[PDB]
Parts: structure tokens; C-alpha cells; sequence
């Protein structure tokens, strides 16, 4: 499986795959 986290910033080891909005504001969506 993969697992995706909303991030202001993604970690080193993540991927940056798209934007996740979160209480409006805009993060990555953080995927590894
Ligand atoms: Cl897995
Ligand atoms: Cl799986």
C-alpha cells in the first residue's frame, strides 16, 4: 500500500503528488 499525508512541506523520503487543501489552506499531498 501507500501511504499519503496533507504537508506543508513533504519529507525527504515522500513524494510531492498534488495539492491537499486543508481548513483552507493549501499543502502538499505527501505520498510514500
Ligand atoms: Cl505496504
Ligand atoms: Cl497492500
Amino acid at each position: 500500500a501507500f501511504t499519503c499525508h496533507c504537508r506543508r512541506s513533504c519529507y525527504s523520503t515522500e513524494y510531492s503528488y498534488g495539492t491537499c487543501t486543508v481548513m483552507g489552506i493549501n499543502h502538499r499531498f505527501c505520498c510514500l
